[PDB]
């Protein structure tokens, strides 16, 4: 009896690596359905699968758009095992931008992909492991849920939301056998500038383009290979009591504790303008 | 000339109590636009505003749906001064139950209300206020924001939202002169049974009815009025140097410094769970 699991977002990026990951265990005790929200992106995947030579059975795809409940009720059933071991909460999106630059569909899209989406898998999966009195489920954290960046307000609105739902959802199931954790990412190797000007000020439009400079050294220096990444979900499976947080970094920890002595919220707010833009 | 105010969610509440008391404020130092989802229900904000002889053109009522940029776009409009010094983003749902018996429109609705109304109201005010170069925003938080609460799920989803928005959009605003402030409440005083069995499970079922019970008894003992919370509104908007964060109460300190001590989340898990379920 293997473990089945199912991951969303498995296209590319985190999703793709802990999907050909757990398939290739040498153990060969993982049954994996990875889903994609369209199937026709399913090569990097395969091509993944292959060059770790997963063996035949050990990886299914299915189409699995969490925006969707029929989508995502009808991957469900094409479980044929009839149980989720573990479930992988990993599909999400970015959204970066002068907040008032941001499209208001695009707004809802990240809200209702990261947050309702997920939401929805739950609904979906939760039932059975409580009924049964076991199963994991991992969710795909970031930084950005524990401290708020600029020019990310939304993403890092959406992530916070899930470190909220999680955390709540946490304290119910407790003594349930069931097991939930959040894996906390910082940066993984995985509108137009009219739009940007016409739609904010002058003086944030400059400050974007400093904080684009900017991201761009700190992902250069601390972008983790998504191997790494994915070896902290394969722990946070293998812990008998797994922690409601697992940090793929410590880079971050510094600033999380100091945001933490400072109750009135100023002193991060201080500290990540001067980080940011010097 | 006087400070402008613009409130949302006055019908009832918070909103109605700070828009009176700013409006009745004998200094008259505040033009307060008291703003609701639906102006046919202003009739008890007009008998609180009487009750305090709140002076003729001190307070203003507009209708202003948080879901709907064209109502934000067209209240906006309507403010004659032509600026908004105090924004108070105050319009909230809660939501209450096993995450698993809600209706995924009813988790939409509360997350378009809470989370992307809130950014609609930012998107449409803080173009101005950069601008200029000042501008204060308190928006209404809650403990449910900072630690997550069971069979709140959704509501605290969206608590820690709001955190996470303000947050990031705080490091971007400090050299533009324009502040952000979040207000954190506690609680404040305002399906069938074979139905929540049927759509969860045994196990489930008690923890809810345990919870609702314990809950019932902390709002008993700890749920404060509408118009001592909109006293901290007032000093937060007073404030020279205004911080992230005030607090409307010290009672949650405990759990939230269990919380921040063990950022794995264990500590505070266990902790929150002895506290509900006893
Ligand atoms: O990993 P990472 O951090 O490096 O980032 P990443 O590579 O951008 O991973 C995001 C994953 O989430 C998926 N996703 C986005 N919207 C989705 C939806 N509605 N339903 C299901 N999956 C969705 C993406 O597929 P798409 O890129 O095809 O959306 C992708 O496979
Ligand atoms: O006590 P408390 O102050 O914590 O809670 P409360 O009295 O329930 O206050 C919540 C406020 O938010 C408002 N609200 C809800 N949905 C809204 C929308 N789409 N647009 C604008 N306002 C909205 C409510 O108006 P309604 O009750 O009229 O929805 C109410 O005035
Ligand atoms: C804002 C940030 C740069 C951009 C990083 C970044 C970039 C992309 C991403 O998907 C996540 C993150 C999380 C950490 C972010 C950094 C923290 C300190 C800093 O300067
Ligand atoms: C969960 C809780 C009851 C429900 C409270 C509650 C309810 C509604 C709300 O808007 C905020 C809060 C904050 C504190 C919550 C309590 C902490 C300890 C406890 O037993």
């Amino acid at each position: 009896a293997r473990t089945v699991v199912l991951i969303t977002g498995c296209s590319s990026g985190i999703g793709l690596h802990l999907a050909v990951r757990l398939a290739s265990d040498p153990s060969q005790s993982f049954k994996v359905y990875a889903t994609l929200r369209d199937l026709k992106t399913q090569g990097r995947l395969w091509e993944a699968a292959r060059a770790l030579a997963c063996p035949p059975g050990s990886l299914e795809t299915l189409q699995l758009d969490v925006r969707d409940s029929k989508s995502v009720a009808a991957a469900r059933e094409r479980v044929t095992e009839g149980r989720v071991d573990v479930l992988v909460c990993n599909a999400g999106l970015g959204l970066l931008g002068p907040l008032e630059a941001l499209g208001e569909d695009a707004v809802a899209s990240v809200l209702d992909v990261n947050v309702v989406g997920t939401v929805r898998m739950l609904q979906a999966f939760l039932p059975d492991m409580k009924r049964r009195g076991s199963g994991r489920v991992l969710v795909t954290g970031s930084v950005g849920g524990l401290m708020g960046l600029p020019f990310n307000d939304v993403y890092c609105a959406s992530k916070f939301a899930l470190e909220g739902l999680c955390e709540s959802l946490a304290v119910l199931l407790l003594p349930f056998g069931v097991h939930l954790s959040l894996i906390e990412c910082g940066p993984v190797h995985t509108g137009s500038p009219e739009e940007v000007l016409d739609r904010t000020d002058i003086h944030t439009f400059h400050r974007f383009y400093q904080y684009l400079a900017h991201s761009k050294q700190v992902f250069r220096e601390a972008a983790q290979n998504p191997e790494e990444v994915a070896e902290v979900f394969l722990t946070a499976l293998r812990a008998p009591k797994p922690t409601l947080r697992y940090f793929t970094t410590e880079r971050f920890l510094p600033l999380l504790r100091m945001r933490l002595d400072d109750p009135s919220g100023s002193n991060y707010v201080t500290a990540m303008h001067r980080e940011v833009f010097g």
